[PDB]
């Protein structure tokens, strides 16, 4: 679960590069821009994201970046197609992203899809109150069950409604008349009597007979078949009614579960509000030291409508570098260098999620004791997992167990970059050079005292 080898072809100032790199703390010095191109832009390409053609070699047709830990690759073509690869063949970019975000971490705006988005932001806090979080997850799942069951009631609703109105209509039509078999046969006789004789009951008799005739034509034919059909209608209607009522009860129950999920969400919110104070104070104590003092930081929860996926409360993080910033979004507002450092602190104090992480543009706006604190932190983390960084500062470049130098060799008839490992005395020489100028007994001495 770590990086091992890196092959880059026709990228910017690079005319094919094969680097067998170990782990631990790897520092890149010399040509800092070239290093940024190697570690941020290229590794950036493997993690996915936008793919600007400017990254492509000056006078070349297409570039390629292969990494070996499983061997992922990314090829960009000025033609317009290019291709992404995982371990074997042509795979999807979305899948490249999903896979590599599990292996690589580049810190910067691209850090958003690492430690910075809503799910991992919430996770930092949610792994301090697992009980409440699982309680929410459970309530939400059961509620989703309820909603699933609850929807077939619409399918039933649309048709069963009209059908039921029909049934009831028929049943009432029959009920009002209240037909009875073996009635017309005598009715006809009585009619024979009344008409043959030849006034009050006559029209009542005729009316009843005609009624039996209509109701006979309706759901008949048989006088019995009518009442039969009425019974069938009664039954069906009863059943459908059972369905509906049942659905209703289930619905009320669902609302109850809703109330429950609400309560749980509230409890979780309280848990957060409780675990907020001790959390932030543990970071500032280490962040205000790595330069940037008087920094303010807090967590703010939003009252979002509904239950949602994680919770009815959104987890937001507010931060301010200066006493006049007024706080605000961690990234996407008041960002730059401080973010990478914050990422570092958070990392060491909490832990590393990916095999190899990289911090970009961190060693800026700072210097001195602070710089040494950041470097030392890079060490602390170096033990756990592999860390990459392009530095120009001396203590930082020295503290890195491994040290890669980025120089520039000219290959006819072009000028190219060229990186190499530092054997020992060479390393000391170059790092001393970094501190102060060139080679000097004082520089060598101080360097040896620092690297110790």
């Amino acid at each position: 679960p770590r990086l091992s080898r890196l092959e880059i072809r026709n990228l910017a100032t690079i005319t094919q590069l094969e680097l067998e790199l170990g782990g631990g703390f790897c520092a890149f010095t010399g040509e800092t821009g070239a290093g940024k191109s190697i570690i941020v832009d290229a590794l950036g390409l493997l993690l996915g994201g936008r793919a600007n053609h400017d990254l492509i070699r000056s006078g070349e047709k297409e570039l390629l970046v292969t990494g070996f830990w499983d061997s992922a690759s990314r090829r960009l073509s000025s033609a317009g197609r290019g291709a992404a690869r995982l371990s074997g063949e042509v795979v999807s970019v979305r899948e490249l992203q999903e896979w590599a975000q599990g292996r690589l971490t580049i810190h910067w705006q691209h850090s958003a899809v690492s430690l910075l988005s809503p799910a991992n932001q919430r996770g930092l806090l949610d792994r301090r109150v697992t009980k409440e979080a699982q309680a929410y997850a459970a309530a939400h799942a059961a509620w989703r069950e309820a909603v699933s069951r609850l929807e077939r009631l619409q399918a039933s609703q649309r048709e069963r409604a009209r059908q039921i109105d029909l049934l009831a209509f028929q049943v009432q039509e029959i009920s009002e008349v209240s037909p009875d078999p073996g009635e017309e046969e005598g009715l006809n006789t009585e009619l024979s009597r009344l008409s043959n004789l030849h006034p009050e009951a006559l029209d009542r008799v005729e009316a009843r007979l005609s009624a039996l005739s209509k109701l006979k034509n309706k759901y008949g034919p048989t006088l019995e078949d009518v009442v039969e059909f009425g019974a069938q209608a009664a039954e069906e209607l009863a059943g459908l009614e059972e369905d509906e009522r049942d659905a209703g009860s289930l619905q009320a129950d669902v609302d109850a579960l809703h109330a429950e999920l609400l309560k749980v969400g509230q409890a979780l919110d309280a848990a957060r509000e409780r675990e907020a104070e001790p959390l932030v104070d543990s970071l500032l104590a280490v962040i205000r030291e790595l330069g940037m003092p008087h920094a303010r930081m807090e967590f703010a929860l939003s009252a979002l409508a509904e239950p949602a996926a994680y919770g009815l409360s959104d987890v937001l993080l507010r931060f301010s570098a200066n006493p006049g910033e007024e706080l605000g979004p961690l990234s996407d507002v008041a960002s730059g260098g401080e973010l990478s450092r914050v990422m570092l602190a958070v990392s060491t104090v909490l832990g590393a999620d990916t095999p190899s992480v990289v911090f970009d543009e961190v060693d800026a706006g700072i210097g001195g004791a602070a710089a040494i604190a950041v470097a030392e932190q890079l060490s602390r983390l170096a033990d756990t997992r592999q860390v990459l960084v392009v530095t120009h500062l001396a203590q930082i470049a020295a503290r890195a167990h491994h040290h890669y130098k980025v120089e520039k060799q000219v290959e006819d008839g072009r000028t190219v970059s060229h990186v190499r490992l530092l054997t020992g005395d060479e390393r000391l020489e170059e790092i001393a050079r970094m501190l102060s100028g060139n080679t000097s007994e004082a520089a060598l001495e101080h360097a040896r005292e620092l690297l110790a």
